[PDB]
């Protein structure tokens, strides 16, 4: 059982994606996880957007767990560099038929009083209590507190590659990232049993946010650009 | 004990490279792997470049075992795309003091009258009878049957970039393939447990082979050209 989409664009209104918050598509073609405002970004804001359809993971009656295969394009804009841009965006897997959670450092997807499960990859911009160096890529599981990092150089208003990759025999979740214009190549990866914290249905999609109130800046904000997207995903069982 | 060195070209007579049978550096800094005389590749070529000095994977009193990360650039380029373009390059670790082993699907790290053992990360431009269509990346443990595979499309004499990074805690040996001028990325991820099969001392390097003579074929060649190459390792021990 093969599942797959891609999405060279996006149109205003697809029946395909189900736009949650602020997200929204742009004329262009541009789905804009956060607010931007005569072409200047917003803070106190948060966006996702999710596949329409879910998608089973893993299988409880083989106990056979699905491999996948995901890639997308993004742009992250940061006008106002001084004080500190905010918050960053990520692809993740959550249950069906969840609720944006959290803005700011939490990106949406984590919410405090019904917390639900997630594997999540994140593109941090802003340096919470709980993060190394900004920005950087990490792994999470069920906690913004990656389990894993590593730090990057942002192409600001550039456009960056992204390809996950996630391996059912050897439960390695991997990722790459590549900024074309500054032939710069990151890569991370770890150990991830899908089966362990996910239901066998999920959603797939992403979500953003940009500074939140409580930081008393509204300069800390930036864009978060979903330029296109193919996903691709295998459960033999 | 951290290592690294770093060539951003190669200079003939490369003190710290050991060059063997074919492989030789160009007058314009390039490193040969198989024989190309007047601007062609020729079949029935052999060659290996290695760093000179071996370098510490692994400690057995501390039982600690070395995290790497190596990236260099090559480029394979197909005169003769009719019969079949042969064999491909590799990056290996061995134990030092090897010898050039057989040519055509072996890349020349392989010796069936006294196989030694070896880790590597294969372009594999030809299909042996073991081989899955080509070409493809290949992770070797012991031998050439891959324990994983993935196809690519070859940018024929374009630049690719290629990662290879190792994390010793997670065991996961990750590697990228990008082609600038075509915008694709491959990416190949696997366990491999370096304390299990090699010696705490290795010598580093690349390995490589055209086509060979019982295959009757002249056109099964193609360069195997290394542009630059960094390598750093760090041995918590
Ligand atoms: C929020 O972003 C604004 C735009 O980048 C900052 O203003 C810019 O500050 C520059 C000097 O840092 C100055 O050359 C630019 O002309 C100015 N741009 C505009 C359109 O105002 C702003 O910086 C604060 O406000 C300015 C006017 C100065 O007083 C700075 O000293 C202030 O830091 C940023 N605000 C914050 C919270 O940093
Ligand atoms: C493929 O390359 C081999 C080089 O490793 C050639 O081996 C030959 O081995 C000889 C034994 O010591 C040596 O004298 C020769 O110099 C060398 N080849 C050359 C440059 O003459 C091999 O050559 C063929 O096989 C040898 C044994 C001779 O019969 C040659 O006349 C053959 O051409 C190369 N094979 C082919 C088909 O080109
Ligand atoms: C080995 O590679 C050669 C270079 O591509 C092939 O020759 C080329 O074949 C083309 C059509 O096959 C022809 O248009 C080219 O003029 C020719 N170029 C040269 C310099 O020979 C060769 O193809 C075969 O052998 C040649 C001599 C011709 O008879 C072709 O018709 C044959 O297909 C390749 N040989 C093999 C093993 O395929
Ligand atoms: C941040 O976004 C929320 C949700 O979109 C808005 O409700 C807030 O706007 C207004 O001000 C806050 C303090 C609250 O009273 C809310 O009910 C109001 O609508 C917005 N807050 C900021 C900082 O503009
Ligand atoms: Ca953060
Ligand atoms: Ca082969
Ligand atoms: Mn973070
Ligand atoms: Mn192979």
């Amino acid at each position: 059982k093969t599942i797959s989409f891609n999405f060279n664009q996006f149109h205003q209104n697809e029946e395909q994606l189900k736009l949650q918050r602020d997200a929204r598509i742009s004329s262009n073609s541009v789905l804009e996880l956060t607010k931007v405002v005569n072409g200047v970004p917003t803070w106190n804001s948060t966006g996702r957007a999710l596949y329409a359809k879910p998608v089973q993971v893993w299988d409880s009656t083989t106990g056979n767990v699905a491999s996948f295969e995901t890639r997308f394009s993004f742009s992250i804009r940061q006008p106002f560099p001084r004080p500190h841009p905010a918050d960053g965006l990520v692809f993740f897997i959550a249950p069906p038929n969840t609720q944006t959670g959290e803005g700011g450092g939490y990106f949406g997807i984590y919410n405090p009083l019904s917390p639900y499960p997630f594997v999540a990859v994140e593109f941090d911009t802003f340096r919470n209590t709980w993060d190394p160096q900004i920005p950087h890529i990490g792994i999470d599981v069920n906690s913004v507190i990656s389990t894993k990092t590593v730090p990057f150089t942002l192409d600001n208003g550039g456009i960056a590659n992204v390809v996950i990759k996630y391996d059912a025999s050897t439960k390695i979740l991997h990722v790459v990232l590549v900024f074309p214009s500054l032939g710069t190549i990151y890569t991370i990866a770890d150990i991830v049993d899908l089966k362990q914290v996910l239901p066998e249905s999920v959603n797939v999609g992403f979500s953003a946010a940009t500074g939140d109130p409580s930081g008393k800046q509204r300069n800390a904000t930036e864009t978060h650009d979903i330029l296109s997207w193919s996903f691709s995903a295998s459960l033999p069982g």
